């Protein structure tokens, strides 16, 4: 299914967005991610070839490569939202052809996952504020609250009186993603993710002052719940558990977070400013 986005409540699907250049931003994207990562972007960049590829060709309806996406125009009203499905066939094909476990697929999800939190900085330019004291500080109390939710707390902020009776208000969702597994007991996750994180590394990072700006620190939380749903099967509960705490994190950021800066900013009560270094680089 072409036209269903991986995730059909993400801003970048909901919000009526463009980049000036598009084009020459996604040919800049894509080569910077190429070269950084270049060991799990190698086997996205080209079409598999037609001689050696029958059944490929029979199940796949439409054939993605990075070469491909590079080479078409985005420039216009739908273009965003093509150009993201056109990502996103580069996983929805690589699932439809290979085994869901397998290590080609995992990668294909990673590369659709890098991709599209480049757009997700890009898109938020006007909103990407330098971490700031003031930033920090209410960027730390959003954390906090994240860390701290319970399943009752979550579907109370996120459903309100629809919200399912007697969940549980005790156990932190948060718990299975505050460490790191120990690489000597599960090597095979450090084989498979390739950019492990966790909430209590974010955590520091942010008290530290390590992200500059604060799609830096929201890439690294999503990558955090990512990273569940690139491991675990989506039956797994940590699966589920990785789910409902993006969505929180989301809520947390559209609904309250931005919400506080601009209610702050318009009553003189914090100052919001960039580092706008390469902020169009692609340029």
């Amino acid at each position: 299914d072409y036209n269903a986005p991986l995730n059909p409540k993400s801003e970048l699907f909901l919000d009526d967005w463009h980049i000036p250049k598009f084009n020459r931003f996604i040919s800049f994207t894509l080569d910077v991610l190429i070269d950084k990562y270049k060991d799990i972007f190698k086997d996205f960049i080209k079409l598999p070839s037609r001689k050696f590829h029958p059944q490929y060709y029979y199940k796949i309806q439409q054939p993605m490569s990075i070469n491909e996406i590079k080479s078409r125009d985005y420039e216009y009203e739908d273009g965003p939202s093509n150009f993201l499905l056109d990502v996103e066939l580069l996983t929805k094909n690589c699932q439809a052809y290979n085994e869901y476990d397998s290590l080609i697929v995992k990668n294909s999800m990673q590369v659709v996952m890098l991709i599209e939190f480049e757009v997700l900085k890009a898109k938020n330019l006007k909103r990407n504020y330098l971490i700031n004291s003031e930033v920090k500080a209410k960027l730390l109390h959003y954390l906090n609250k994240l860390v701290d939710a319970t399943e009752k707390k979550i579907n109370q902020a996120l459903l309100g009186a629809s919200s399912p009776k007697n969940l549980d208000d005790k156990v932190k969702l948060s718990e299975p993603f505050m460490e790191l597994v120990d690489k000597d007991e599960l090597p095979e996750y450090y084989e498979i993710v390739h950019s492990p994180m966790a909430l209590s590394i974010v955590k520091q990072n942010l008290e530290i002052g390590q992200y500059s700006k604060i799609y830096d620190f929201i890439i690294d939380m999503l990558l955090v719940f990512q990273n569940a749903h690139i491991f675990n099967d989506p039956s797994a509960l940590i699966y589920k558990d990785a789910t409902t705490l993006t969505n929180y994190f989301n809520y947390l950021i559209q609904k309250e977070f931005f919400p506080e800066l601009q209610d702050l900013n318009e009553r003189g009560e914090i100052n919001l400013e960039f580092d706008k270094f390469e902020f169009e680089n692609y340029l």
